[PDB]
This record gives structure tokens, sequence and C-alpha cells, in this order.
């Protein structure tokens, strides 16, 4: 007579089905190659946004094979923060839920000052703020590794890997948010931000992208279930 | 009557991963939407499967996209055309000799990776493929798993970076390396294992393929896969030429 929490979270489709773990309050797909997530999916409602982040010491999720885990020593002295894809601030409903965002499977190496602690946090705060006035909200977040044109006229994907376990440092991060403003009607916002120092004055809407750019770059199918006729607003328009 | 269906036969020793699985007539493939090439392919050979059926030829085969994957994740001939790289088949055409359809399917672009031509695809990597077929003729069953790798390199700032070119309008990944893992059943339930990693680069003809031996664990860590992961370790009598 009640849904599974994971069916509630994944109502609008799985971005992909690779190495999926269902936690107490979010769903994650893990990439054995990069040692960080392919994507995480979250479902917020006002009531669920109404515990501690302090009783939270990051650790590996050991239900993945040991040879494919990342560890604290990979992030230590690397210059990068442990950046949680499913934000701790989105899960205030029990200590277990929030603790689970501190699994290293939910972490990616992120620029600290100028990004994770700042602009990227502003994006996370923006989604909670909007979710509070919405009925249901669905958020997909993940790392990107994007090509750049180099001086030989060729395109290359280049990214750092850190630690003995070679954890990938994403070039960018995506976040797509689906907001249910009235029953069966949705606003859609898609963003791609660079994993780099972002000038604090830059508005988040500058990082708006077509949803197709996220999908094509990520190799994922986002909100596949959804009917395009149900979207009343995209990236702030219409 | 009980003789196994083809897919179950090929995958007897397990799926190395479960992502975007495509079962063809005579090989199984896992496709990577991100890189626009395979995660891995798996093949099964026997001495009888390595005898050419008359009238089957690579002559009438041409490369073509597998249009059963979503359009935004397809690679196209035009991505490879004039790119500086060959369409390198992971599941090799030469391993598939019993039917025209079987070999036609190795020409799907899902089974192709951009490979350096002279001194690799056409030379040293082909030497490895020939080796595996040579050994396979002497074995009861032979299982081969082949895939691309994207491996880091130390740079001047002392940090490690993965760097690879992406080609064409669809940004198909050019792997830095390729792995091949072969499991040869020498006597019933008794297996020899051979693992290799070669760079996607010009390799001198005089280098023996054995120089590219690497531990199976090395392959799995780099590939992010679990290869021949249901084997009883007792069943393995030889690894990379030793035991």
């Amino acid at each position: 007579g009640s849904p599974s929490r994971s069916a509630e979270i994944m109502k609008h489709g799985y971005p992909g089905f690779t190495n999926v773990r269902t936690y107490e309050d979010f769903v994650l797909s893990y990439d054995y190659k990069t040692r960080t997530a392919h994507w995480v999916c979250e479902h917020l409602t006002p009531e669920r946004l109404k515990v501690d982040r302090k009783l939270c010491e990051a650790k590996p999720d050991i239900t993945f094979p040991q040879k494919f885990l990342s560890q604290n020593t990979d992030y230590k002295c690397s210059g990068f923060d442990r950046g949680a894809l499913a934000a701790a601030g989105n899960h205030r409903k029990s200590q277990l839920a929030v603790d689970q965002t501190f699994y290293l499977s939910n972490m990616s190496p992120q620029v600290g000052r100028g990004f994770n602690r700042d602009k990227w946090n502003d994006l996370e705060m923006h989604c909670r703020r909007v979710a509070k006035k919405m009925i249901n909200s669905y958020i997909i977040t993940g790392p990107l590794y994007l090509p750049k044109l180099e001086g030989d006229g060729k395109k290359y994907i280049k990214y750092q890997v850190i630690g003995d376990n070679n954890v990938a440092v994403p070039t960018h991060f995506f976040k797509v948010a689906l907001f249910e403003v009235t029953p069966g009607k949705f606003e859609l916002e898609s963003y791609i931000l660079p994993n780099a120092v972002i000038e604090d004055t830059v508005e988040i809407s500058k990082f708006h992208v077509p949803l197709d750019a996220v999908e094509r770059s990520a190799g994922l199918e986002i909100f596949a279930r959804l009917d395009p006729k149900s979207i009343v607003k995209e990236n702030g328009a219409k």
C-alpha cells in the first residue's frame, strides 16, 4: 500500500543500469573504471526537506568488489575535496540516510574553493530552495569527462587520476532537476559546470545546457519515461 | 538434443560486466554509450569452429552501425573516415568462419575501436589474434575476452592523467591500450590462461607478444571488469606460459 523508496525515487526512469546500489534515500550507479559514480538519483518533497553531518566520517562502500573501490588515501593530499554527488543536505530524514552520502562511491574529486564549497554548493542550494515550493522534485547528478580542442586541431579527453587506485577527476559535473509544479506538470533544468574555480559572481543559469548535451556526453538516458508534453518550462523558458 | 544454445555456450564462464549487452550470432558484446565502442566482447572457439566453411568470405562484408542502440550513442563510418585510425574489430572477423551472418556481424561498428593501422591492427595486434587461433586449434574449448583500455600516464607536474583523442562528429574514443584475455581448456575442466595488454600505437614487428603479458588482476583493475570470475582457481594449470 506504499511504494518502495527506490521505486519512488526512480519513478521517471533509470539513467542506466550499471552497478546500481539502492541506499536508504538515494540510488547510485557506480563506475568501476573511474572509481566514482556514473550517476546518482534523488527524490525530494517539501515534507522530506523539513540528524547530523558531523557524525559522518567518509568510508568505502564495501559491497562493491575491493579492487574497484576508492579510499580516503586517494583523496588525501591530492588538492581535491571529497565531493558528494548526492548532497548530505538533501537527506535529513535519519542519520542512516545522511551517513550514506559519505560512502566514497558517492564521492568524486572536486575543486574545493571556488567550486564544491561555493558555486556548486549554490547549485545544490538552488535545487532545495526550488524543491520546497514543488510537489515532487527529481535530481540526477554525475561526473563528465569532456573533450577539448588542442593545438594540433584534434580533440582530446584529458583528466587527472589520483591515488594508488587512480580515481578519476571529472572535467565537469552535470545536474538535471525535474520539478513537479502542479500534478503531472514539470519544469526541467539541466546544468553542466566545470570542475574548476568558478568566479562567485557567475549566475548558475549561465551553465544551462540542453538535456541532450548531458545525455550525449554522459552516455545516459535521463527521464526516459517522461512525456515531453508534460514539461511546461525548460531551463527557465516557457 | 542437449547441445547448448549458442549464447549460453559462449558465456559459459561468465559475463565480465552487464552493461548494454548485445548478443550477436557468434559473439557477445557489451557496448559503452560514453566512448561509442565496446566495453568488452566475448568469443568461444573450438578446433571445428576454426575450420572455414566453404563459400563464406570476408569479401562481401562492409562496416555498418548497429542501429539497435539509440541514435545519439552510435558511431558511424564517417567518424572513422579520414581520422587516422582503422576500424579495428575487437571480435575478430577471422574467429568467425562457420557462417556468412556470423562474420558479417563482426563488422558492426559497435564491435569496432579506433586502432593504429600500420604496426598495430595490421601487424602486432593481428599477430596476437593469430596466436590465439593457433593455440585454440590445440584445445577443447577456448574463450577470449577483448576490450579497450584508457590508462593514465605520469606527466611533468608529477601528476597522472588519462588522455585520449576522440574522433569524428560523434566523438568516438581512441583507446590508449587494448587487453585480451584467453582461457584455453587443455583437458576437461583444466585451463591455461593468457592475458595481454598492448598499447594502441606502432609496435616494432620484432617484439614478441609475450612481452605484453600482464597478470589477470592487472587487466581487471584497468578495465573495471571481472574476467573469468567464476573459475575454480584449482582448475588453472598454467598462466602466461608458466606452471
